[PDB]
């Protein structure tokens, strides 16, 4: 009984991805801090971007699958406090902090 909430098919998510694996973290430190949320989503991410990138609205079949396999499948998250599992997730380009925030 908390917000017309049954069927879950769409969550808010956001990529960060550091081929170095180095600003991964200086991207998880400053999401954090409250440092830049964009620049650090423009390089950290190695890639689109995780806040100005925030994809958005995005349903499960037409993601991908293992991108989606752990957010989708994981409750909201994101930042360096997302859910059980951590935000650097690999998939097939390294590790990315995938933020889930909405779901559907």
């Amino acid at each position: 009984g908390s917000g017309p909430k049954g069927g879950g098919n769409a969550v808010k998510v956001r990529h960060i991805l550091c081929e170095k694996h180095g600003k991964i973290m200086e991207a998880m430190e400053k999401l954090k801090s409250g440092m830049r949320f964009n620049e650090v989503a423009a390089q950290y991410s190695e890639d689109k971007a995780r806040q100005g990138g925030d994809l958005g609205w995005m349903t499960r079949g037409s993601m991908v699958g293992p991108f989606q396999e752990a957010a989708f499948a994981l409750p909201v998250s994101g930042m360096d406090k997302p859910v059980f599992t951590d935000p650097p997730v690999k998939t097939k380009f390294g590790y990315h902090i995938i933020m889930v925030e909405g779901r559907k």
